[PDB]
């Protein structure tokens, strides 16, 4: 509630009602039309939860009963670490936005591990069922080895995940954005997929980057370069932006920190639209950034995404956005003359 409550026990309170099932479970069915498969798996809806909310996998089976078709934890580096002073995040009410500095606070890896494996035959069944999970991994503030402490996250967790997402788009992490330039981003991915490779088969998971809406053109060709050149699975685009667009309305708007929701909307949709291109419409994307309805997830899966992610939205309009975004986005998937969401994948680029 925004009203009683800061952000962040907002936010904890919100984790918690969600991991005891105390919401409704969504009224929404999906129809056929919003089935997705991509990432070697089946996705019954193509919206997610995004990273960030749920960042220690506490109320992962909460959230698929609220409607999410797949759900992301993380982001979770290798040490416990409790990540930046309070207060750290902010709400920006006239601009539908939220400004964060929390720094990856984790449980760590064991932590998540232990919690996910106290569910993994029923995490199997949910995502045979079109229900998949990614998990988000992060890097330690005092890390020395940043590829290191990536590694460790795919051996450790990358066997309970259905796809894992190296995070070098983090804001509020000294020099883990420029973990996004070429060298070092082609040193990194290759010990990443080299370990990844390392698992067993049915625990070898989907290996995805999540990059910044802040690139240079230069950044963003070298990254579609590396991905195709490494045979990355796919991208998530994008995470929160350093930079404050003109029109900020919000007091807090000065403050340090990753920019979210509706002010980042169209940034992060032109961001899909030219990694799509630049990496020839062949790699999965996942687009995030101020989705709202059924219209913002419908540009970006027209840009060129083939999933879409939320969160900043459901800090203003709480649970109910996830089956209005999913109603809309069927209506406007028919009255646009599309069979379903995959005939609508880069359909601006044809
Ligand atoms: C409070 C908060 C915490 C977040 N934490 C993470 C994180 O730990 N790892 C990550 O990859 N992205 C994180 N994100 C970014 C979101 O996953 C998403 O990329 C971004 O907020 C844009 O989507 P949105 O406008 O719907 O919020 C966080 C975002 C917010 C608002
Ligand atoms: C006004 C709603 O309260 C919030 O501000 C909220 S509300 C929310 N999601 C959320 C989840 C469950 C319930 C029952 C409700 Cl109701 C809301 N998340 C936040 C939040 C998350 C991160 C940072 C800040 C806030
Ligand atoms: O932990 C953070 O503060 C955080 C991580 C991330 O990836 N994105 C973000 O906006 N904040």
């Amino acid at each position: 509630l925004q009203g009683l409550l800061d952000p962040e026990s907002a936010h904890r309170l919100a984790v918690r009602f969600t991991s005891l099932g105390l919401l409704p479970r969504a009224r929404f069915q999906d129809s056929d039309m919003l089935e997705v498969r991509v990432l070697g798996h089946k996705f019954r809806n193509p919206v997610g939860i995004a990273a960030g909310f749920d960042k220690h996998g506490e109320a992962v089976d909460g959230l698929y009963k609220m409607g999410f078709g797949f759900v992301e934890i993380g982001s979770v580096t290798p040490k416990p670490q409790e990540g930046n002073p309070r207060p750290r995040v902010f709400r920006l009410p006239e601009d539908q936005a939220v400004i964060n500095r929390y720094g990856f606070n984790s449980h760590g890896l064991s932590v998540v591990e232990h919690r996910l494996r106290a569910r993994q035959q029923k995490q199997a069944k949910l995502t045979e069922d079109g229900l998949p999970l990614g998990v988000n991994l992060g890097k330690n503030k005092t890390s020395v080895d940043a590829a290191e402490d990536y590694a460790e996250g795919v051996r450790v967790l990358g066997p309970l995940a259905d796809y894992l997402v190296v995070n070098v788009s983090s804001p509020n992490t000294a020099g883990l954005r420029s973990l996004q330039g070429k060298a070092e981003l082609r040193r990194l991915l290759t010990k990443v997929l080299q370990e990844r490779d390392g698992l067993r088969r049915v625990h070898r998971p989907a290996v995805l980057v999540k990059i910044a809406p802040d690139l240079t053109s230069q950044d963003k060709e070298d990254i579609a370069s590396v991905v195709k050149e490494l045979g990355i699975d796919g991208l998530i685009v994008t995470n929160t932006t350093v930079s404050r667009p003109a029109g900020l309305q919000g007091a807090l708007r000065s403050e340090t920190g990753g920019l979210s929701g509706k002010p980042l909307r169209d940034l992060s949709t032109q961001t899909i639209r030219e990694m799509y291109a630049l990496t020839q419409g062949r790699v999965p994307i996942i687009g995030v950034g101020g989705v709202s309805s059924g219209q913002d997830a419908l540009e970006k899966i027209r840009a060129g995404a083939s999933l879409v992610q939320l969160y900043t939205a459901l800090t203003f309009w709480g649970p109910p956005v996830v089956g209005k975004v999913k109603r809309e986005l069927e209506a406007l998937l028919k009255e646009q003359g599309f069979g379903g969401v995959t005939d609508a994948i880069g359909a601006d680029h044809r």
